[PDB]
DNA sequence: AAAAAAAGAGTTGACACCCGGGCGAATCCCTGCTATAATGGGAGCTGTCACGGATGC
């Protein structure tokens, strides 16, 4: 915990929350996921149903 | 030879409105807590000299 909160701080260079980059990470995976067993790549429309967010939120 | 008014000023009410300041509500950032056993690290030159200087016995 000591070691993933203080990198996603420092390392970034930029100040980042640790909930928006825990959805990037979620982000990435499902994203990855769907890539690797679905087709050729997610588009982000599916990314909002898939995660239940808005499009807004997801764009 | 005379003598009053469209403008020119001056206001007086009458809206049209346009950001400001609150009332909300909806939603971001922080911080800590998770209980089987985790126990020393991965590049990088190394195919230029030559000078001019800094340590050692």
């Amino acid at each position: 915990q000591a070691i993933t909160r203080s990198i996603a701080d420092q390392a970034r260079t930029i100040r980042i929350p640790v909930h928006m980059i825990e959805t990037i990470n979620k982000i990435v995976r499902t994203s990855r996921q769907m890539l690797h067993e679905i087709g050729r790549e997610p588009t982000p429309e599916e990314l909002a149903e898939k995660l239940a967010m808005p499009l807004e939120k997801v764009r």
